[PDB]
């Protein structure tokens, strides 16, 4: 729960090809002290390996090689850490590879069985993975064996493109870019998801929980919706304000938010304040160097980066003091 330092400064540390396609989920993962990072992971799938380059903060990035087990080379369109090395591989046609990052030897091949495609796939939820249909098919699936379930069954009048799941595992958010925000309860099979309310023509790019567990945070192209999750579903946190030239991103807490401008090329860091009620323009730092159509912020002990994406390439650029 650290408030963000005062930061005037940035330096590029990172400048690499990428794979647009592949959906990298971002890993959760435990300190050597007692607190949970957040792992951002990026995918370039070239000449037959998988290349994952991850970070969780501006002091250490790494980038792991492996294979890519598809005998046509084809690339996989969600990929997702599972524990002990595992790696999950969904391809086309509900096809799941589980390879071993270390070995880089196959574990297991799963075919999952439904007509609709796998969506959402997700591993550190820890015998088990949790995919979504793009109809609403949630089911568990074992690693190891064949022990697995069905907690939702498909809609006939839905589509999502995506999903998130909250950090006590049992709520999931499953998204379009049209305005579809249903969220289902994985703990009660029998209980109807929730519709969040959300204007069709502003287009939801990402949908996130907040740390303090009760904010759903839902970053729209030019607009930030915060729903409260203690209170009667579709109640704000606070009213929808507007801050396409302009990419942003919002950390885990959900009160600090960096923003990408392509016109001035420069970076504005955003604050949400506790008194006031609204973003408030904190710092501005300008960018030294195509146009960032996408980004994500990371930021652990080691200090703030922003990953800069462009559809084939990203900047990894640091924010010092």
């Amino acid at each position: 729960a650290p408030k963000w330092p005062i930061l005037k400064n940035l330096e590029l540390l990172q400048a690499q090809n990428y794979s647009r396609n592949i959906k990298t989920f971002p890993y959760k993962e435990l300190n050597k002290s007692m607190y949970y990072d957040k792992w951002v992971c990026m995918c370039r799938c070239e000449d037959g390996a998988l290349h994952f380059t991850q970070l969780k903060d501006s002091k250490t990035i790494t980038t792991i090689t492996t294979p890519n087990p598809r005998t046509g080379g084809e690339h996989p369109a969600i990929i997702s850490r599972g524990p002990c090395n595992r790696l999950l591989l969904l391809y086309p046609g509900n096809q799941i590879t589980i390879l071993d990052s270390k070995t880089n030897k196959v574990l297991r091949e799963i075919e999952v069985d439904s007509a609709n495609e796998i969506i959402y796939m997700y591993g550190h939820n820890t015998e088990y993975f949790i995919w979504a249909d793009n109809r609403g098919t949630i089911g568990f699936q074992s690693y190891e064996d064949d022990s697995q379930y069905i907690v939702h069954s498909a809609k006939s009048d839905v589509e999502y493109s995506s999903g998130v799941l909250h950090k006590d595992s049992l709520l999931l958010a499953l998204y379009s870019p049209d305005g579809i925000l249903d969220v289902y309860n994985l703990s009660s099979p029998d209980q109807a998801s929730s519709r969040f309310p959300v204007d069709e023509e502003a287009k939801i790019k990402e949908v996130k929980f907040a740390d303090n567990g009760y904010w759903m945070v839902v970053e729209c192209d030019q607009t930030v919706v915060c729903f409260d999750l203690r209170k009667d579903v579709g109640t704000l946190a606070y009213p929808t304000y507007t801050i396409g030239t302009v990419t942003y991103d919002i950390d885990d807490s959900g009160k600090n938010m960096i923003a990408y401008s392509n016109e001035s090329n420069s970076l504005t860091i955003y604050k949400f304040d506790k008194k006031t009620k609204n973003w408030t323009k904190d710092e501005e730092s300008a960018l030294c160097l195509a146009d960032f159509t996408d980004m994500d912020v990371v930021c652990g002990d080691g200090g703030i980066a922003a990953i800069l994406k462009t559809n084939d390439s990203f900047n990894i650029v640091a924010l010092t003091p």
